[PDB]
């Protein structure tokens, strides 16, 4: 049988989260979820979406319903994204990816899978190409890796034995070089 | 599926309430619903209404009912009303409201959402007239706040290009000035 | 609906309790509602009112019930009052309210309801005749409390214009004068 | 209504249990109740059986029913006693209760309930003969406490008054002279 | 009646995980269980699967579900395995057991229970022959334990008894020895 029922995802909006909120991004998959699929009351919907606020952004919703009795839920969240939603230019996500190397004691898998987030936003927002962004990973972690000179030689293979890596592909050659033999 | 049944709000009425409570004018909400909408029988409604209290306010709640038997919850809610309400004067709400200044490493979106919360209150109160709200939001931003001279040059083109801005339109164009760019 | 199932109240019977734990009195509420209200089976009363336990007081129980297995749970509540309830004089009901002032920093209006938990206990155990309670009230809070003259002159007509106040129009007369005026 | 649902008492059979944990003859009588009582599926016993288990205690479980796979229920418990369950001698258990005295500070009706417990276990283990625990109760009681001289009085009247007293009774006796006048 | 539901088992992959987070072949178990066993649509599975995942681990789900959408659970699991599960040569599981020792103030029956995780391993991986594995077990608690001079008379009884015993066999000679006699 399906175990306990799941706890509401989080969002406070301030400057400084609690360590147990989400992301905007993610708050905003559980708000799409319940105004488009949950079979539920306007009233009752309302009542789930204002319990999943804190912080300043509980604080906004009474606001703007108040000036506008007719707001429907779909027009509510369209409101909800000026205020707390995001802004950066095509410039910006550049910078931000290209910028990225590896930290003091991080692993090579663990700054790999790191840089794939920041290279899926720099390709929606136009910044690079989809047709490039397999060559585009394979520069940036040989740029950014302190690489082993054994990973170096297979690295060095992968750039020219025909077409660059896949994520899943990259992220096996690297794991069967992260290995060590006990003593 | 609807997801996990949600915690009431609660309220200790203490003069330092601990860091999860409400104001008392939101833990009212909840107890105004419970009064007005439940489908439920009288003492499964005083469970439910004693079981969100706390503090000292936990321990008037059996005093007013001993001395009157024949007490409604519509009635013991307005005891509760008289002993932690609020009470505030015309001259306090307005003061209140006219001395309010952006605060060290606050944003500009930020101290413009936080003072539309005291403009409502001073309007409830008759303090303020309603016909004149929006001339007395962008006059008190402008006094207010610690405006950058890119953003000074759009808000004096608001106050001379026809009618001052709504609270959305304002917090529109103090967003687009709010952004930075990457290096 | 009616929202999440409610955490049974809860007690240890220890010479300092955890803070979130009940009074004596008030954890014998929850067992005489359980003993007396709910549609339930005998080994299930008696695993819901094992399960509100903890401290010292959880390990009496058993104790009771290997000594006489015939024993209702009406029988076991009569076992569990003798060794956690309370024992206490008429005088010491009478001079443990008569000694009892006004703290640093507390409220006037914090006092009075402080002090009338007092005045019950008194009254149940015979110390304080029913029929002169409300005199009792007034000349106490004019002994204890420290307060200001604007207040003096309106206690001062209450305790001559007729009868003495009831505990809410004096509540009702202290909070009209607790209020100040911004600056 | 019958309130929220129970959760599971718990077990990690480590050195130093965490505070919340029971002792393993109280988290036995929640297995035996899961084994006995409820009406479920094997694999969902086994389920609730498992998520109760913590510590070194979790890790037992698995290695058993590898090396046994007809194993029920009723046989794994069976070794589960061996390796955390207890073992003590007669002379143990004797020596054991008669060295127990009262701690700084220990009210002598608290005393007088936490060696009631060692009385029982050295009945059961045939260490004090069932025949004698109540004249064995009190020559205790007299031996450890330290009694202010009016109680003296009439736990001397006890001694020679007919047979000895009752748990219950002797517990009667000590409350009425734990009490004291306020001033 | 079966008691409250339980909650799900949890799984960062971090470098240093939270206390209370699971071994990834036990979080593994929760997840199979979850693929192959429970009643239930897709989307629901999904979300029951994602529900589960924090730290690193929640960030790879996305990546690989966009690249194909054409992704069952059951192959989705199978790209899991390959990111954070676990490698390890013939050589680190053979030398990684014969390595073990009696840590400061452990029991010989904890060391005993610790050391039997390790040797399931090593016969997994085929290090050590399932012939011989209740030999290789007698001969590493004589090499790595601290046993008292009356134990050791034991022990070298069992050695020489025709066959080396099981692991409930020798669990139950070391636990009649380490009972201690009270003063």
């Amino acid at each position: 049988l399906p175990m306990r029922y799941r706890k509401l995802r989080v969002f406070s909006g301030s400057a400084v989260p609690a360590p147990e909120e989400e992301s905007f991004e993610v708050w905003l998959e559980q708000a799409t979820e319940i105004v488009k699929e949950w079979p539920v009351t306007e009233a009752e919907k309302k009542r789930w979406l204002a319990e999943s606020l804190r912080g300043p952004a509980l604080d906004l919703m009474h606001i703007v319903q108040a000036d506008n009795p007719s707001i429907s839920v779909e027009e509510c969240l369209e409101a909800f994204k000026q205020v707390f939603g995001s802004l950066e230019s095509r410039r910006t996500a550049q910078v931000r990816y290209l910028k990225t190397y590896q930290e003091e004691g991080e692993k090579v898998s663990a700054y790999v899978l790191r840089l794939e987030t920041l290279l899926r936003r720099a390709v929606e927002k136009r910044a690079i190409p989809r047709r490039i962004a397999d060559q585009v990973r394979l520069e940036q972690v040989m740029a950014g890796a302190t690489l082993n000179q054994m990973l170096w030689c297979r690295l060095r293979e992968l750039k020219d034995q025909g077409p660059p890596p896949s994520f899943l592909e990259l992220m096996k050659v690297i794991r069967e070089e992260e290995e060590e033999e006990a003593s």
